């Protein structure tokens, strides 16, 4: 076939035969955690493309028009050109509503996917040496992704977006030397300003996407260069990777998971409404709603402003407003996240070149601090949303603010305590299995009447008839007998009937032969590791 | 110093020591041609950054306002928001005029730098195998760079831009099935349309810059991967590169030439006016000027429309306008440029893996066709500008159109004839020197009265006392004696006086010793090439 001619013509010119061989043969581990990041990547792809489709219709201008579009309930209402063009996307373009909702849902999925991916990186310990650079890059990404998404939903100039813009401007003006100067620099004047929405539009469609794309490219390039970490397991060492090659069996799975995420987004974009701007009306600074919170990924920085106890300083001709302290708090919160691996180094007392991951149970301090930060962030989030929470679940609004205040101290401590003790209990169960074997659950009575539970050893048994303890290795310990194969089906066939018996027996024989062959190869690989380590 | 600690910390994590060594040791030839492309690259950098500064002030909206800005001569004039914000850049922002002019001059320098770089690639033969891909990429770049720049100067919605937009729309609507449909797709309706300037704005600031950046990145990456071509010379072969390493002596020169181009742009941006929009007035479809040509890089496609002899087809209920044929012509013109290396292959009868460049004199057909295309393009350009040409140089406007028409046939033929014969004469001079030696110009009279000119041989001399001819090698042949060193200064020192004589003599001795040492090393390298080729 002419495919060989194409390949020849390519390689005779570019000599890629050595390199692409090395690329296709790279090995990637197959844990389920290790494609959370791919979700964020796929969401970003969708964010790009749907965004580019929205720009052929959106007009980022704060100057007014008397609306005369397809949405009849606002004919004659004087509105910003931004809001009018967003409405024309929603109503006058075939399927523009579908697209706009997909863009928004993709933004939410992108941010939460980054959050969960970062949680995996934090708990499993993958940020450690040499990979802390990917942490410093990645934290910047999850900051900018929020910064972008915020100004992304600020653009339509509806009533719910402009209040968040008002909040941002009023926070900037309050800074204790340069606030007025920084505000006049950013907005080009007092708020609302003529040049405001175009600066934010270009910041949203060109600048921050360009930076995110560059940083994501560098991130993935670095992950590819220094190969992926892995969990401890049979035959795994600090100096090797066990998994599947990037093709055929991994690239197709990446394509398939891309398809799944893509289609999931296209479903939820048509089936759930998001940001129904047409019933919010255009922005004017005199109007506000009871539930006027920012997007979900910004609710934490709303909740901070809700829980600060109004401490304000007056110094003669000057004043530090009460909102400077939430800026300090949120900055400290961001600094701690940004610089984490080094404050981990200074107290952990090690600088080793780790390539194997820690199970979160085996590192109770870090996982306890992670759950502590999770409850802190969640209390900030729900305090941001407490207006809705109190309205729906009928808890007094003052009680919600005080729950946020006192909880941001107390609840983290309770989280740390419970998380630490639970982790210790988990690893105690692991040791109990490794030194006594699995508890099958089969209870038998001896002739003496003693009730005994037969335990099924994993390692060899002493001549007294009891297991010899194994050393814990960091790999997961099986805790039941269905996880050793002992509940697998003996019958073969589909629904409504069996396979013929000859096929049945031969298939089961081949299955068991493979099951012992893979055990043998992993066992020999582990023994080779022992020999090669001395 | 702590620099060593930084380097250690880096390489212990990323292991870049092998790779960056290989990068810094890459060799690049030093011909003056081989940084024309860098000019285009630097211009593109400037185009990006100055453009990003212009977007904090520009508002791409076709909806109107009564102007009240700093430019008093248009107070009260109702104008588009685009035009008003461009005026506010020019007059209300400190130094916005300086920036806007720099952006425009950078665009012109970018396009002409691409043109001259491509001319180098065409004449020297660098497009040949394996590098034709860089040709196919590069031609696309020099198309899109023009497409962008056109819509770049269309954005302000002034009177001179909107006429070009009118021309584009009226050409699109004339296509012989889909013209009306394609126009309604692109513009969102009839011209001028509400969504027009925002589609062009996003196409100008996001889409085409993103594509140009990606293609330029791929272009430079490919040039780096397969190493740069070189001219034939002493010690040069198809299998090696002779020049300087990318650092220290090349990277600093790249920085320095970047500085020179940058500062040149900053000078000419403040010293020459470009596109003085403030005296053109806002666009309205009923008004036009005598000199209303598009930008310079679009004048060719204007000139085509000027020289087409109005051939129009009528078919019952349908008509093919007279402007369809210029579309066909310009498309043929672009196709020929895009697909050139293969129509070079089919008639040249070779598919070899060339790495040494051809001097343009040695390939008279291709260089003659190149000058033929140059005169064709220049006649198209000046026909595009003939309204100005006839007004200034006092040649009748009809005579200019007929000069364009008949010249686009005749002048290419004359160019081919003259270019071919001149190239043959050049290489004849080269052979004459190589078989008779340099003509010094020293004329002496023999005792017989015969007037002789002493010739200075390059190669050995036969026992009859006359040079043995050398075979031509494609490298330049020296044609005078000042190019062999024989006019170099014997004195040393600055203005107003000499160096002391001891310093003088020692410096000259070292100079001549180095001059013979480099000759010896190149001679030995060439002999090694002969031995290694057999
Ligand atoms: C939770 C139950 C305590 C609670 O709600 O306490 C509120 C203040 O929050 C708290 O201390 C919450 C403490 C949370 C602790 C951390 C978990 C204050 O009560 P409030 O919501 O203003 O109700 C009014 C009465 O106070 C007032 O006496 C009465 O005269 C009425 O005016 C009544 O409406
Ligand atoms: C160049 C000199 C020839 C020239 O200009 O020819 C013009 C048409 O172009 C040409 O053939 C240019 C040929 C170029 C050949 C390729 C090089 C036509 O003359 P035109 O410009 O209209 O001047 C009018 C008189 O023709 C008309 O008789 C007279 O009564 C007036 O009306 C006069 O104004
Ligand atoms: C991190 C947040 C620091 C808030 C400091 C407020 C000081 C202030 O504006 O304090 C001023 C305020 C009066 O002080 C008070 O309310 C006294 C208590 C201040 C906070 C003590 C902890
Ligand atoms: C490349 C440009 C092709 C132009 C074809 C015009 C045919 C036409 O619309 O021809 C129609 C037109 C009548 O024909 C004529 O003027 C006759 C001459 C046509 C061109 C002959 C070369
Ligand atoms: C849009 C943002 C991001 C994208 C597209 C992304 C993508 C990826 C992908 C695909 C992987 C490999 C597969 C996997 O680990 O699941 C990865 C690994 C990694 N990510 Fe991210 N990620 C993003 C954000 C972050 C954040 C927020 C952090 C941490 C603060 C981070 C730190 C890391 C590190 C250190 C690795 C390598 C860990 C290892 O090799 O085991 N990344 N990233
Ligand atoms: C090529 C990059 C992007 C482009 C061109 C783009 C374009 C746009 C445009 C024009 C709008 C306003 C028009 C409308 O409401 O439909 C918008 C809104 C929005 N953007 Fe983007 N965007 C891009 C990337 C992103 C990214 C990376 C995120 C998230 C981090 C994001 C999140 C949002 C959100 C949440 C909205 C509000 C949607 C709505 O209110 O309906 N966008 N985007
Ligand atoms: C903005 C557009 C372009 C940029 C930034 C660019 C940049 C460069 C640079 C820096 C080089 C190496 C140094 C030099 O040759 O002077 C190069 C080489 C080259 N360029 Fe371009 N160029 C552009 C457009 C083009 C065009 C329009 C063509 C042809 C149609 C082209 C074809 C080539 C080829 C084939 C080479 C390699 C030739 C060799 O190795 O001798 N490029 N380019
Ligand atoms: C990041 C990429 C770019 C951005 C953000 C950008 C931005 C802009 C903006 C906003 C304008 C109109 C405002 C004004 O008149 O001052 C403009 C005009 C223009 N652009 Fe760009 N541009 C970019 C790249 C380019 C490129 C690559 C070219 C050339 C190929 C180009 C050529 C032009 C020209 C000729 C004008 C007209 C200038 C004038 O009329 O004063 N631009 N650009
Ligand atoms: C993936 C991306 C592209 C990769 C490019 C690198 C691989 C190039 C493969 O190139 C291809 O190799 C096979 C190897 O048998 C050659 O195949 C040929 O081998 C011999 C010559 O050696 C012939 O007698 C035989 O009939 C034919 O199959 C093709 O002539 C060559 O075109
Ligand atoms: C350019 C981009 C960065 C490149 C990084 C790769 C190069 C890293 C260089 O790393 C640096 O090498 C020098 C080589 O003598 C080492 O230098 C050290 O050598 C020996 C140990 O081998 C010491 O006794 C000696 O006192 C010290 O000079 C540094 O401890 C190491 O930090």
């Amino acid at each position: 076939m002419s495919l060989a001619t194409v390949g020849n013509n390519l390689d005779s010119r570019y000599t890629m035969a050595s390199g692409i061989r090395r690329q296709i043969n790279k090995v990637f581990p197959t844990h389920w955690s290790f494609m959370l990041g791919e979700i964020a990547l796929y969401s970003f792809i969708v964010l790009l493309l749907t965004g580019v489709y929205l720009t052929l219709f959106f007009d980022p201008s704060i100057t007014k028009v008397i609306y005369d579009g397809g949405y009849l309930p606002l004919n004659g209402v004087e509105m910003s050109r931004a809001y009018a063009t967003a409405l024309d996307i929603s109503f006058e373009v075939r399927g523009g509503l579908f697209i706009r909702q997909m863009h928004h849902w993709a933004a939410l999925l992108f941010v939460v996917s980054m959050l969960v991916h970062m949680l995996r990186i934090f708990f499993t310990g993958a940020f450690r040496r040499p990979r802390e650079a990917n942490w410093i890059i990645g934290v910047v990404l999850i900051i900018l992704g929020m910064a972008e998404g915020f100004m992304g939903y600020s653009l339509p100039d509806d009533l719910l977006s402009g209040v968040g813009l008002r909040i941002m401007s009023a926070i900037i003006v309050g800074l204790p030397i340069i606030g007025t100067w920084m505000h006049w620099l950013i907005f080009g004047g007092d708020f609302p300003s003529d040049l405001m929405l175009d600066r934010f539009y270009i910041a949203h469609v060109l600048i921050i996407p360009a930076i995110l794309l560059g940083l994501i490219a560098a991130h993935l390039a670095l992950v590819w260069y220094q190969k992926h970490t892995q969990f401890p397991g049979a035959g795994r060492t600090e100096n090797n990777v066990i998994g599947i090659r990037i093709m055929p069996l991994f690239a197709v799975k990446a394509v398939a998971f891309g398809l799944i995420v893509f289609g999931f987004l296209a479903l939820l974009a048509g089936v759930t409404t998001i940001n129904a701007i047409w019933n919010l009306g255009p922005y004017n600074p005199s109007q506000v709603s009871a539930g006027s919170q920012p997007d979900v990924y910004m609710l934490w920085t709303d909740g901070a402003a809700r829980v600060m106890p109004a401490w304000e300083l007056y110094l003669g001709n000057y004043t530090i407003p009460a909102v400077f302290w939430v800026a300090v708090m949120l900055g400290i919160l961001v600094v701690l996240l940004v610089t984490y691996p080094f404050i981990e180094r200074k107290f952990t007392g090690d600088d080793a070149h780790h390539n194997l991951l820690q199970r979160p149970r085996d590192v109770p301090v870090r996982t306890s601090l992670g759950v502590m930060a999770l409850v802190f962030y969640i209390l900030l989030t729900v305090s941001g949303g407490n207006d809705v929470y109190a309205m729906q679940f009928h808890v007094s609004l003052n009680a919600m603010t005080w729950i946020g205040r006192i909880g941001l101290i107390v609840g983290p401590a309770i989280a740390y305590f419970i998380t630490y003790r639970l982790c210790i209990g988990l690893q105690r169960s692991d040791r109990e299995v490794l030194e006594h074997g699995i508890e099958t659950g089969i209870i038998k009575q001896m002739p003496n009447g003693a009730f005994i539970e037969v335990h099924q050893p994993l390692g060899p048994v002493d001549d007294h008839g009891h297991p010899i303890p194994l050393p814990y290795a960091g790999a997961a310990v099986p805790k039941q007998m269905n996880q050793l194969g002992y509940a697998e089906v003996e019958t073969r066939g589909g629904f409504f009937g069996p396979d013929p018996e000859d096929i049945r027996a031969k298939a089961k024989e081949i299955e068991h032969a493979n099951h012992i062959e893979e055990a043998n190869t992993l066992r020999a690989l582990n023994e080779a590791n022992i020999e090669r380590d001395k």
